[PDB]
């Protein structure tokens, strides 16, 4: 079952409330224990994500005061406007504050999310037509370029365009969107990590990477924020060849699953024990299969299988990779990867591996489908 499995998050997660006090995880270094940071990186949402996930399935207050202050957290994280210059926002506010503003309405939290979806379209540069990823606008080498992570940032856009009745956002979200299917995703259903365009014009320059294991080899997590990140625009625009894309990279993806079923960091190297893992990416996946599904006929034959695929990489993930809660580890899934080429936590928690792979399993369990949307849109 999933219960049980859930029930080690829910003890993890209410202990490390405890611990972590207002302070927020990020990635393990070595240990079982999680590098905390006062709310000044990319990855601080997810911890807001899995509050509120333990608090969807439990009605614990706990976790949700918790939940609600790192909201306040947030709030002063925009006012001081600390470390925003990039298009990580819907990761940071999507999961944090419009999550709140899904699980009970709380206006304070809507407005909070829809300033933040404003921060997010500074980013956006009109004469390359692209959401620059990172860098102040104009940086000479990364001001034209895109990330493929940004897919999973355009729903904070795309809900706030819906909220307010401004077509500006959706219009931009589309634009990155499309622009990224033809420049981020490869002919064999692989992808590039990131994308090089000029600023000036828009024109295409190159794909690339500083992650994987090389400008044209397969990052995983890359890969896997390809699957669901399609697959959610796909839901927002209607857009069926973006739906196609997100099925296309998650066959390519599954085809490449090792023994165990969960992947190692990248598809082109060694695929054998001795290279390192990206537990983070199969949780990603995932999410990403099951978001596939629920946008299938359920006459389609492979609507089955992408929810059976998505059972069995949560299984595989649950079996091999999962921490009990002892008392002591702070993460949910080992050996998720950082940083594998600048040899940054390689084999251990991710933040967003743990919150991935703890909404797969209230998919699962209870058909909750975390917040980059809203319940039954």
């Amino acid at each position: 079952m999933w219960q049980q499995a859930i029930g080690d998050a829910l003890g993890i997660t209410a202990r490390n409330l405890k611990k972590f006090g207002d302070r927020f995880p990020h990635v393990s270094d070595g240990s079982n224990k999680y590098v905390l940071n006062d709310n000044t990186d990319w990855t601080d949402g997810f911890w807001s994500g899995i509050l509120w996930l333990c608090y969807e399935y439990t009605g614990d207050e706990q976790y949700r005061e918790g939940a609600v202050r790192t909201v306040a957290s947030f709030r002063e994280r925009l006012d001081r406007f600390e470390n925003l210059d990039h298009h990580d926002i819907g990761f940071l506010y999507s999961l944090s504050a419009k999550a709140q503003w899904i699980v009970e309405k709380d206006e304070s939290a809507r407005k909070l999310a829809l300033d933040a979806a404003d921060v997010l379209m500074r980013r956006w540069r009109a004469d390359a037509g692209i959401i620059q990823a990172w860098g102040p606008k104009g940086d000479p080498e990364n001001g034209g370029r895109i990330i493929i992570d940004c897919l999973l940032n355009l729903p904070l856009l795309l809900w706030a365009g819906e909220q307010t009745g401004d077509p500006e956002y959706r219009r931009v979200a589309e634009a990155h969107a499309l622009k990224s299917r033809r420049f981020l995703v490869r002919g064999d259903d692989s992808s590039y990590h990131t994308f090089y365009f000029d600023p000036e014009n828009g024109n295409a320059i190159r794909g690339g990477t500083h992650q994987g294991n090389t400008d044209g080899s397969t990052w995983t997590r890359g890969q896997a924020w390809g699957i669901y990140g399609f697959a959610l625009n796909s839901r927002y625009l209607g857009n069926a060849d973006l739906l196609e894309t997100a099925k296309r990279m998650a066959r390519h993806f599954l085809a490449r699953v090792p023994e165990d079923g969960v992947v190692y960091w990248d598809f082109e190297v060694p695929q054998e024990p001795s290279s390192y893992r990206d537990s983070s990416a199969s949780a990603i996946t995932a999410c990403g299969l099951l978001e596939i599904a629920s946008q299938l006929d359920e006459s389609d034959p492979e609507r089955q299988r992408f929810i059976d695929a998505a059972k069995t990489t949560v299984t595989a993930l649950r079996d091999g990779y999962a921490e009990r809660d002892d008392g002591e580890a702070e993460g949910f899934i080992r050996r998720g990867s950082y940083h594998v080429r600048g040899g940054i936590s390689p084999d251990d928690y991710t933040i967003w591996g743990d919150y991935y792979y703890l909404e797969a399993l209230l998919r699962l369990e209870r058909g909750v489908t975390g917040y980059w949307y809203e319940r039954g849109r």
